[PDB]
């Protein structure tokens, strides 16, 4: 998958994660309010007690709330998106630390952090294991970014050397490699821009371009992990302003969408589709979850604000898989 | 911007276009109903009498509507696309032929035509004139496809050498060069797939790729016109075959969106915004015509078959320019 | 292979080529003198007779010399490069033609002609047929390139619509498609340049390149036809104006070099190894032969105007097929 | 620039490498005997004494012999190639550790070590420096590769971290950035074979290549660092093993010559050329130095083992700058 964040000009801070999976069963948008536990491994018994609500898109299939990317009440967002042949588990905890499983980091600092480097602090109370939930088979190699409601984002990955922070990043993560790689990679491709190259000639000939659009020659077009981050990269970067929260949502998912994943143009060696099952993004300011998905492409959102945050059980929606067509005559 | 027509296994060929441009004017879907009237040349008053109603997106800013895609109650689909440096227009009609303007061909195929050799052949009676619109203020260079409820697919392009005609091409069109040249590019790129490149040693170092979509290394992935064409083509090739209409338009949404440009990624050399208005699709089938735009992500969908087909007057629908967000819970 | 003609600062034209193939079969370079003969087809006794004397690399295994490029006594170069897929032959000749093979024309054309009109004219009493030949085993997909002592530069190209001539190229050629096909494709390169992109932030994290240049970033590297013609035109455009003929025989096995194919990189599907055997230069006003080899990448030259241009035999020079490394003390 | 090093079917080591600069005064092949003195630093006085005899292209401007390529008698070969902006120096040596010039790691490490092994431990009692010598003017962002008898390779980078050695390696190195992102680079292509893919079909149209080369598709062709690694790499593990010691020589300069840069084609900021300069050759097992320049491409060869090795003052030869045209006829 693929993640932003962006910066809205009347203050606000929105970010947006592209989901791709080989087949998407479940997975509902969950509020999960205050004072509902979650656990921190599955086969033993702790169970944090979480301070804030937050909400986004995951699973609840488990025992506590999985969740791959969403806001809680005080404006930090977050995700975690795969990060295969990376990605490196301990079998038990370090000294002074206690477990926790790569499917609920998320959960877990959303219910409990604000700031982003309260993300980083958490983190060192904590060793990451190697522990395989029923819903998959196994342990996903995954990587962390989050984005408080200042814009300073930060991502953290499980490497082999041990857990690798990197603060004030520019805000863009895809997949693997590690971040550091594809923020290296990024300077390859600084001569993509808006603008077309100028005019030429050999000999008598004259050369001009076929039309709009030249300036990006050498962008990649592929729906590898490391063109994903190029084009996220590098249309986050020229992509225009937005001017509201709105108009953040939009671009976020004009941007995204260079690196949305049709069926069937992405296959596993084993044959299976690899695809943009949704798409979401959320706002610090507000704490709105948005969000879209392969079958319909009318972004849906909850307020989280506006519910019972404080709150016997979950609050749950329920997807809508089926084109929402709006018919201007019947 | 970028086109292509697909076709369903309930028999159905559905027909998609982006449009790119540097600012839109007031456009909107608009009915042409049978016996309307449509204009060749803007300066003269000669004016053809459609024999069928249409329906697509277009203009009203000029003395008749004009379509820039759209859909006849026969099933026709087509659309006018930039067509730059390559499009050359006469200054009078060649003997025994009607002058027309380029903007103008789509409405007056749309309400006369209803198979890919009858737009073969009408243009024969054509010759495409350098007249100017008070819309863009000059006559913009284009070329035009088509695809009757059959499936087959065309390219009418007006070349230096004389209009030039492509008959049962792929069915996916984009702007320059001409369709033979990007016809031959897709060549170049064969080996763009969905399957994984094999592992391979170093030496004594493995190597295997960073997740996935490594089949497609080398797809270009800039919004020349050039690299719309490839992508446009390979992902139309490998998508999964639509099953219905509907699922139909998804799945062109999601081939063009690969094709869709942001606001501010392209600029032009007087740095205007080249960005995709709107995506469309229509279907001869059904002859139903969707489309979402840059602020609105949100289909909506005009049925023809459901209207005065023999109105007096134009039947429009103004422009939705609001991200239409559902509320799943009080917002 | 690939080829190209560049001009110096001292009035000479200069036209090298790299031959590609999956091996070698006895090639030499080849002195023709005045008044030899060469069969216009291997199945006739017809044999035209060579008004001048040329030089270049051919086989001598058929009843005539066979010449893939060279230079004749009148300053005029030329090549005959692989054309798969595009190139068309006859079964016979048209009306009030001459068939012949077309292993054959180089060497017909280089002794008989002087300027390009000249050879327009020259294949229009022709016929490219179908003829076999024992060296290779069937009529070799091919077109033609050729440039006379002024700089001018001509593709002849046998398509399925029949023979095509490109006038005032820019005298770069590779292999397919098409001559206006690659010539269009430069197009989509024209931001391929020897200058650095500039800095940019990308927030507060500033970016500026590995080392060097970028400016050539989309530049493809791979040995398909139509990278090597970008690469080769892109590098004959902007490296150095060359001042002398040997210095002019250098730029042009440099950039020759960047299109040079090592052997086991490219496979064939047979899998034959494809790698470039030879590369050669030449001039219009020195008429001298220059080339190295797959493994010499010594040049050796033959000088043209000293000979027996009138010789009853042929004059040949058999390859160098060793590494001709100099010992600066005893090795 | 560019370097690699292959490995001869009979038993027999090869390390070849391209010289990109903007603009070449001087530089012969010095062989440069035992017991001659090569200096640590340039304003400060201490001067190695070199156990062993090497042969290799450098200068011979400031006072101990440069040597930017080079093997010595006992197998080991050597260069040092440019690494702009990830190069660090210190301003001082660090504790126990005495201190070093970048110009002169090469000719040192080669007059004193044989296995690879010796080369790492060696660089550990070395803290590289900020001294900027007249030939230039400034201290070249360097980093080494080395390859002993064993065809065993190793890049020695100086990070701002600190030295970073790669063992292992895969005998590749061009330049920025950092060993460790090319390697991983490398994946992102693995794509790039020499067979062609296989015949599609668009509907009813049939699609096959231009002719051959198409495995090659991805591969990019500019001279970024970046590129100049993948094809040397690339075009390394593709091309046909060498049989002997001159195939060896032979294939070394159809790899490297995928990535030798014309004059014109690459310019920098200021506006000068930048060029191959020359283009060299070493091999363990003879302890021979061949090289190739850009305006003669015709190997001259030096044999080190053939001189008077034990001997007053260096061996100098001395660049023909002139093509080397054999005339089968006058
Ligand atoms: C005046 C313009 C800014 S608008 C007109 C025209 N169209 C577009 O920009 C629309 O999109 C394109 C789509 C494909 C090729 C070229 C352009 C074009 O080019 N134009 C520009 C130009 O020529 O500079
Ligand atoms: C089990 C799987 C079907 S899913 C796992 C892995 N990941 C995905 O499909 C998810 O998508 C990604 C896309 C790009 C980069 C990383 C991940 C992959 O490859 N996998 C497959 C495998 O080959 O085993
Ligand atoms: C001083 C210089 C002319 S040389 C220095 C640097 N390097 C080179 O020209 C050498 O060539 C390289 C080529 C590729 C990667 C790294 C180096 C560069 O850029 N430079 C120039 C600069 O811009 O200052
Ligand atoms: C029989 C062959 C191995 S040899 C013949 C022919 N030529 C070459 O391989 C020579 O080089 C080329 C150069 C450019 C395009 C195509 C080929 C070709 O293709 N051939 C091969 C084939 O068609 O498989």
């Amino acid at each position: 998958g693929s993640s932003l964040s962006i910066r809205t000009t009347d203050d606000k801070s929105l970010f947006a994660r592209t989901m791709d999976f080989t087949m998407e069963p479940d997975s509902k948008v969950i509020i999960v309010p205050r004072n509902y536990g979650i656990r921190l491994l599955e086969k033993e018994n702790v169970v944090i007690n979480n301070s804030y609500a937050f909400v986004g898109m995951g699973s609840t299939d488990i025992t506590s709330p999985v969740l791959y990317d969403g806001v809680n009440e005080k404006g930090l967002m977050g995700a975690m998106l795969y990060y295969a042949t990376f990605a490196t588990y301990a079998d038990e905890p370090k000294k002074g630390t206690r477990g926790i499983n790569p499917v609920y980091v998320i959960s877990q600092v959303l219910g409990n952090c604000v700031t982003v480097d309260d993300v980083i602090e958490k983190l060192t109370s904590y060793t990451l294991l190697n522990e395989a939930n029923i819903i998959l088979g196994f342990a996903p190699p995954l990587h962390y970014t989050f984005t408080d409601a200042s814009g300073e984002s930060i991502v953290i990955e499980p490497d082999k050397t041990g857990i690798t922070i990197h603060r004030k990043t520019i805000g863009v993560m895809t997949n693997s490699p590690g971040y550091e790689w594809h923020q290296t990679n990024l300077r390859a491709y600084i001569g993509v821009t808006p603008n077309p190259p100028q005019d030429i000639m050999m000999g008598d000939l004259d050369l001009t371009p076929f039309g709009q659009g030249a300036g990006g020659l050498g962008l990649p077009g592929d729906f590898t992990p490391s063109a994903r981050f190029l084009r996220v990269a590098y249309w986050k970067k020229y992509t225009e302003k937005a001017k509201n929260e709105t108009e953040g949502v939009t671009n976020l998912f004009h941007i995204l969408s260079s690196v949305n994943i049709p069926k069937g143009v992405v296959l596993t060696n084993e044959g299976k589709t690899d695809y943009t099952i949704y798409t979401s993004a959320m706002c610090a300011q507000s704490k709105n979850y948005y969000f879209k998905l392969y079958d319909n492409s009318r972004i849906s959102a909850v307020s989280l604000m506006a519910e019972n945050l404080n709150s016997q059980d979950l609050i749950t929606f329920e997807w809508d898989r089926k084109q929402d067509i709006k018919q201007l005559n019947q």
